Formats: C-alpha cells, structure tokens, sequence
C-alpha cells in the first residue's frame, strides 16, 4: 500500500505513525515469518517489516537526548528483505539508507 520513501516519509510527519501495512519483526515472527525462507508475503500478505527501534550503535544518525530512532522497510512487496530503509526520530527527522544502514541521507 504506502511503501515508498516519500509516501512513508510524508505519512509519518503528518499522522505521526506508520501506515497500517507495517508490522514489527516480532509480530511477523508470531505469524510464522522465517527470515531464511523469505516468506513474509505468504504469511502476512501486503505487509512490510517496520516500527522497530534502531539502536544507532555506530553513531551515524544525529543524537539528542530523548530522541529514539525507528526503522521501516521501503520498496518491499515479496521475497527476501532488501537494503532500503526509512529511519525516523521521535522528533520527526527522516533519513534514508539504501545500503543496509552503511550510510544515510536526510530526506525530511
């Protein structure tokens, strides 16, 4: 449904939550998603992984006290997960990565 950089970025800045097509790693697991089989589409048709907290362990995203980072998958429709992610802060800063959190660029 809404799973592009601009559609999700704009939905988050406005509704302050992810579109309804997103579930967390946990939620997906409970439903039967097995990462190694790339079956998310078979067990949670029309959904994408999103909403989990991203630690920001390598320090690369801007830090502020009180700020927590969250991640969501972009461009997913079926198969194995890709390398595209949206990173959004508690204060609504939006960043993209298309290299599996190696590097990031500001989008909002």
């Amino acid at each position: 449904v809404i799973n592009t950089f601009d559609g999700v970025a704009d939905y988050l800045q406005t509704y302050h939550k992810l579109p309804d097509n997103y579930i967390t790693k946990s939620e997906a697991q409970a439903l039967g998603w097995v990462a190694s089989k790339g079956n998310l589409a078979d067990v949670a048709p029309g959904k994408s992984i999103g909403g989990d907290i991203f630690s920001n362990r390598e320090g690369k995203l801007p830090g502020k006290s009180g700020r927590t980072w969250r991640e969501a998958d972009i461009n997913f429709t079926s198969g194995f997960r890709n390398s595209d992610r949206i990173l959004y802060s508690s204060d609504w800063l939006i960043y993209k990565t298309t290299d599996h959190y190696q590097t990031f660029t500001k989008i909002r």
